[PDB]
């Protein structure tokens, strides 16, 4: 509005992808990016990746190039909190004290990693014990990626995953550990965890399931973590620790403005919270998903994008793309791991190709819909698989599996049993 001044808080992928999205899409006023990092916005998937694995320049890492937030006229703010939102006045104060003016306001937040209890204090304070977020929690996790050292991941998600696979290319001696019975229990299905944990532990990590943490021990000296005490009384002796139990979305400053939170920062159809001129977006929004009719909050690349051009043309007087069936990805030993669509709710699934090899998908349904498809190796019957879930296709469910019926045929006769037959 050459007038309008929008203001991002966060500095994440979400934050960037909004401040250059509204400079794209035709935006005239200023724009203010503030975060609490002080590093410059950089890619977080390659941090459990090629990153992680001293195979990529810091360089490589950057969002945009520092030149462009001078060309894009996008203001960065680094190092700064902003510790309040005063709707009111239209203002955001920050933790020196200032106060910023906006006419739009964008919440970028993100989340911050979900305290381990049993790792409070001193172990946690520990150079060897490390939660994965920022680029220092990887730098300093790669400077210890040592061979022959021993490490401890504690939580088997897709990073904790990664992680592993990471470790193990570096020849550590790698030990994984998840409570749950088995690994990704709440987002696949037993033979996909089978999959995971055959692929980890034939590569060498040494994974144990329904495994709880009680505690560590550590040196009085150098103050580090010499070893992973389990609640069956396994000692895991350790040179370095890798907790990874969740993400907290960071609510706060919605919570005190008295804009609605649930898990999440809550959005409408419009990106706006409960204040018209304050919208959310990426790790922290949680907003309705027409395809699945139901509130949800997803963390992953692919959804912050979404979600920020989303946001972008909306403040651009400009039409928003339509909800797209959310996916996101996972590398692990070079293996082409894509996900698309939300198991949630599955009856059964369906497997496209054989679980003794990494070159397969796995239909997610519930009774004879699809929800959701993993797919490994597969990145055309991923693409297609997107369709699917996306246009709410009635694709043929006992086709799915047999591999002589191309997925592109099931599809099309999906699409015409549609159009001539009500
Ligand atoms: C190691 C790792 C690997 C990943 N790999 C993949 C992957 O392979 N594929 C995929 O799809 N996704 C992956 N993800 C997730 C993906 O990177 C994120 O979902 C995406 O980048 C969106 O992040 P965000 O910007 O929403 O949140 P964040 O990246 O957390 O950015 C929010 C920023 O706002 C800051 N902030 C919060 N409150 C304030 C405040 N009050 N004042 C100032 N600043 C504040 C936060 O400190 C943070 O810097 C990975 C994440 C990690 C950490």
């Amino acid at each position: 509005n050459a007038n309008d001044n929008v203001v991002i808080v966060g500095t994440g992928l979400a934050g960037v992808e909004v401040a250059f999205g509204l400079r794209a899409s035709g935006w005239e006023g200023n724009i203010r990016l503030v975060g609490d990092a002080t590093v410059i916005p950089h890619h977080l998937p390659p941090l459990s990746k090629a990153y992680l694995a001293g195979k990529a320049t810091a360089e490589s890492l950057y969002l945009r190039t520092p030149d462009a937030y001078a060309a894009q006229n996008i203001q960065l703010l680094g190092g700064t909190q902003v510790t309040a939102i005063n709707r009111d006045r239209q203002q955001v104060i920050l933790s020196d004290g200032r106060a910023l003016d906006y006419d739009r306001l964008v919440l970028a937040t993100g989340g911050r990693p979900r305290p381990l209890p049993v790792a409070s204090g001193a172990v946690g304070k520990a150079n060897n014990f490390r939660y994965l977020r920022t680029l220092e929690d990887a730098e300093c996790i790669r400077r210890q990626l040592i061979a022959d050292n021993r490490l401890v991941v504690i939580g088997g998600g897709y990073i904790g995953l990664e992680v592993a696979a990471t470790a193990i290319k570096a020849n550590m001696h790698v030990t994984l550990l998840d409570t749950a019975a088995r690994v990704l229990e709440r987002v696949t299905a037993p033979p996909v965890s089978a999959f995971y944990e055959h692929l980890h532990r034939e590569a060498g990590v040494d994974i144990r399931t329904g495994t709880q943490v009680c505690g560590f021990e550590m040196s009085t000296d150098q103050q580090k973590v010499t070893a992973v005490l389990c609640e069956d009384g396994t000692r895991l002796p350790a040179d370095l620790v890798i907790a990874g139990i969740g993400l907290i979305p960071n609510c706060e400053l919605a919570s005190a403005a008295g804009l609605q939170v649930d898990n999440g920062i809550v959005i409408n159809e419009h990106m706006q919270t409960s204040d018209p001129l304050i919208m959310a977006v990426g790790d922290c929004a949680r907003f309705h998903s027409q395809l699945y009719d139901r509130w949800v909050r997803i963390e992953s690349v692919p959804n912050a994008l979404e979600q920020a051009r989303k946001i972008a043309a909306i403040l651009c007087g400009k039409v928003p793309r339509d909800e797209a069936a959310p996916w996101f990805w996972s590398d692990q030993y070079e293996i082409g791991l894509k996900m698309v669509g939300l198991s949630e709710g599955y009856d059964r699934i369906i497997v496209r190709g054989s679980l003794a090899q990494p070159d397969f998908s796995v239909f997610y349904l519930q009774g004879d819909r699809v929800l959701a498809v993993d797919t490994v190796n597969r990145p055309v019957e991923f693409n297609q698989s997107k369709q699917i879930i996306t246009d709410r296709l009635p694709v043929e469910p006992n086709l799915l599996g047999d591999e002589s019926v191309p997925l592109k045929e099931i599809i099309a006769a999906a699409k015409a049993e549609l159009s001539s037959a009500p």
